[PDB]
């Protein structure tokens, strides 16, 4: 898309606020390491030369890609070779090479120093200067998601924006802050696992698989739109995601905005819970319109048994017209189902194409396809129970103690992954249990399974980045819609050999009582997860009471006035005794 020259048309349809903000993103996750400076210098001068273009188009130079352009832009950057490794070779490649050799080494979780708030300092910092502060912010969230969805990064900075703005002035305290910026990382840390399942999606299953998945969300949520709608809605969209992933953000930010419009402009035809979304700032907007709530279900939704399972032409169409014949079916069993994950209707239609399969090669297609919804059952079946076990759970042991089932459950189904990893999926998917298990009974199950999703694919972008295990390279080989059923069924080796046993590893000390109480817990945690690696075969209730008596001693041993000396002489007893505890 262009006037002549993609960097004026991108400046002029967005405007220097947002095209500065998204310039600085893309230079961020594409260039991680680099000082927070070196990068408002280069945005500068980039946006400088967008501006002359935007006066000239024809002027030398304003006609080149904007691969080319960033990409030389990074390419000057800080004599690389010796701080930026392997992406200097990058800069001796031409494009669409070098974009490519960028983009591959893009960097997941790399280790930085994690997100802190300071109250009093940050505040001075932000009305001595709110876009060096704004901007530092954009820098540190882009760098440490490489693949955060550019445009939502901007709508959550304003939110940042509004946190400092009422919270630095009515100082009466700033414990007016540490609610809302713990709340925002959460969001952030959630919206960057929601893209990063997109992006992974991209690349390991192409766009048909993310338009599946598209067409069944969409379906939930505008179930009053008709097949065309919803089509041209997942068509403009992936196209977005697509752009966003591949690192075009200004191409992405610009197509998001028109579908905004769009949206917007024909409610009527989408859904009704859009009248509130499309009064909104376009950063608002969009947002807005990408977590509405599902509409309510129309009056006219057709039965499916005789399109679906009684037509006796199916097979024809299932010949002729394949495709729109399973997006059809897709369209309608899920707009019928806000009930179910996405994962599960992928699972469904998957289900329901490969009984036609077999059935149009029989002697008689149809006595055969007549039973289909039925195959569906166990398969609805299957998560709804998985999810009252885990409420139930839940429920009547809460949030620390979940995590706890939930680790040990873990640790010793994949051993071989790092303890930090255990630690931290089971505290994520515990949290995911306070947030989905105390909804209406109908909303839990996406919930559940939706978020278990992003954090599976998380776990599956971490493991190819440092693996540890065929099995768990295998599951995550399947299709999204698979994937799931692969790590319920992934189990303990029989041959797994135990870990042996160190005695550092289980023994406290001092410092231990002076941590925050979620520090205290991972550390506790930890152990846990150590322990089942090293005695795989113990049941969940000897962990409860072995973890019950390394609690008991160190609340004992925190409160004592020798604190030191407490832990010393009682430490050693407790850890040999624990090994006798545990089958």
């Amino acid at each position: 898309d262009t006037h002549k020259s993609e960097i004026a048309h991108r400046f002029n349809d967005l405007g220097e606020k947002h095209f500065k903000g998204l310039v600085l993103v893309a230079f961020s996750q594409y260039l991680q390491q680099c000082p927070f400076e070196d990068h408002v210098k280069l945005v500068n001068e980039v946006t400088e030369f967008a501006k002359k273009c935007a006066a000239d188009e024809s002027a030398e130079n304003c006609d080149k890609s904007l691969h080319t352009l960033f990409g030389d832009k990074l390419c000057t950057v800080a004599t690389l070779r010796a701080t930026y490794g392997e992406l200097a070779d990058c800069c001796e490649k031409q494009e669409p090479e070098r974009n490519e050799c960028f983009l591959t080494h893009k960097d997941d979780h790399p280790n930085l120093p994690k997100l802190k708030p300071e109250p009093d300092a940050q505040c001075a910092a932000f009305q001595e200067d709110p876009d060096k502060f704004l901007g530092k912010y954009l820098y540190e969230v882009a760098r440490r998601h490489p693949y955060f969805y550019g445009p939502e990064l901007l709508f959550h900075a304003e939110e940042y924006k509004a946190d400092f703005t009422e919270c630095c002035p009515a100082d009466d305290k700033l414990a007016c802050l540490i609610p809302k910026l713990d709340a925002l990382k959460e969001r952030i840390l959630l919206s960057s696992a929601k893209e990063r399942l997109k992006c992974s999606s991209f690349q390991n299953f192409g766009e048909r698989a993310v338009k599946a998945w598209s067409v069944a969300r969409l379906s939930q949520k505008f179930p009053k739109a008709d097949f065309a709608e919803v089509s041209k809605i997942v068509t403009d969209l992936t196209k977005v995601h697509k752009e966003c992933c591949h690192g075009d953000l200004l191409e992405c930010a610009d197509d998001r905005a028109d579908l905004a419009k769009y949206i917007c402009e024909h409610q009527d035809s989408i859904s009704g819970k859009l009248k509130a979304c499309c009064d909104k700032p376009l950063l608002q907007k969009s947002h807005c319109i990408a977590e509405v709530k599902e509409d309510d279900l129309p009056s006219d939704l057709p039965a499916l048994a005789a399109d679906f399972a009684e037509d006796k032409e199916i097979c024809k169409h299932y010949k002729d017209a394949k495709d729109v014949f399973l997006g059809t079916f897709l369209y309608e069993y899920s707009r019928r189902h806000p009930d179910y994950s996405v994962s599960l209707l992928l699972r469904i239609a998957k289900t329901y194409e490969a009984t036609l399969e077999k059935c149009c090669a029989e002697a008689d297609p149809p006595a055969c396809y007549r039973t289909v919804f039925d195959q569906f059952t166990p398969l609805v079946e299957e998560p709804k129970s998985l999810v009252k076990k885990n409420c139930d759970l839940f429920e009547e042991v809460g949030e620390y103690d979940f995590q706890n089932a939930l680790i040990v459950r873990y640790t010793k189904k994949a051993p071989q992954v790092s303890t930090p990893t255990l630690v931290e999926i089971g505290r994520t998917l515990g949290k995911v249990g306070s947030r989905c298990c105390k909804l209406p009974e109908s909303e839990r199950l996406p919930c559940s399974e939706n978020h278990l999703a992003l954090a599976l694919n998380r776990l599956c972008v971490l493991h190819e980045k440092t693996p540890v295990s065929e099995k768990i390279t295998k599951c995550c080989t399947d299709s999204l819609a698979e994937r799931r059923p692969c790590f319920s069924a992934l189990e303990l080796d029989e041959g797994y050999v135990p870990k042996e046993f160190k005695a550092e590893t289980f023994t406290f000390h001092a410092d231990i009582c002076t941590l925050p109480e979620d520090e205290k817990q991972i550390k506790k945690q930890s152990a846990l997860a150590e322990l089942v690696k090293h005695k795989p075969k113990a049941t969940k209730e000897q962990l409860k009471t072995v973890l019950g008596n390394f609690s008991a001693f160190v609340a004992k041993c925190c409160g004592r006035e020798d604190k030191e000396a407490c832990f010393a002489e009682e430490g050693p007893k407790l850890v040999a005794s624990s090994q006798l505890a545990l089958a």
